[PDB]
């Protein structure tokens, strides 16, 4: 006999669009925790590996206000995650020559052997995550978010990011 | 005259299922991002409003191992957001009369009149950023992203969760 006055209230009942978000936050959690246990030999979060990857494809060296305008972080974040990475030995922070006060940024060699090793790692987690949603499953899914993305980061992101536009297949 | 050698190189190009973990993670900062901006005359993060949204659910009242199986974030992060909120006047903690160590959690009066007014905010700000992609669009992506979340959480997370099985429609 089931007990009475003990079932969900009515804030378990969301909008759509609330429950999206909710579940755009608990896939987000839950892939990065465990990606993080599997690269955790390299030292790597996905913060400092998503700026390792985007330096590899500015050519190993760019200077603050390009690698923040190609990334979704404010930058802010991309300079404490910068400094981080400059205390490990993965980036060299030089004066550049000319221009007073302007700073570049470069990997080191280590970095970019730990990028080779990192990538290769991620990419068979991301797979072996992602393998119970087929190729069309998966295709949409990049479709849709994509068009949510477009629409909301000129919400705040006003002309600051030229995201680096990755291509897939 | 296109400028020889310096188009994309071979970074750009990325597996599907690293692409979709580039765009989950761009488009939760950038929701996350314009909905802290439209909250903040309320002072809430989304961790807060989460954790203030689950406590409704649980009545107002629960002890945080309760609160921690029923939301996807670690235990001492649940741990340090309550204690934040604690310190707003948002969460009232009491020792158990009966077991000795044990703490619970209430929201305050001011905290459940705060989720009154967050949960409208919250909900007018949701659908206007997913305004762009159709109901059907909508409907796919929670099941897609739902498909993940199954397949991720365990990976790291047995038994521990038992994730406040949310409804919509
Ligand atoms: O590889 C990446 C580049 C950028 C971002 Cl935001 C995430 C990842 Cl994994
Ligand atoms: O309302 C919520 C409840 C849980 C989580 Cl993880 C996110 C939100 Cl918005």
């Amino acid at each position: 006999l089931e007990v009475l006055f003990q079932g969900p209230n009515e804030f378990e009942t969301l909008e759509l669009e609330h429950l999206l978000w909710v579940n755009i936050t608990q896939v987000k959690h839950s892939i990065e925790r465990a990606w993080t246990r599997e690269l955790k030999s390299l030292n790597l979060s996905t913060e400092k590996f998503a700026i390792l990857h985007e330096l590899m494809c500015l050519g190993g060296e760019s200077t603050p206000h390009t690698l923040a305008r190609r990334i979704v972080f404010e930058p802010h974040s991309v300079s404490a995650i910068v400094s981080r990475m400059e205390k490990d030995g993965l980036i060299i922070k030089t004066k550049d020559l000319d221009k007073k006060h302007m700073v570049r940024i470069k990997l080191s060699e280590k970095a970019i052997d730990t990028f080779y090793q990192a990538l290769e790692i991620s990419n068979r987690v991301y797979k072996q995550m992602m393998a119970s949603i087929t190729r069309e499953e998966k295709v949409e899914l990049s479709k849709t978010l994509t068009k949510l993305r477009n629409h909301t980061l000129p919400l705040t992101h006003k002309h600051t990011k030229t995201l680096t536009p990755f291509k897939y297949i």
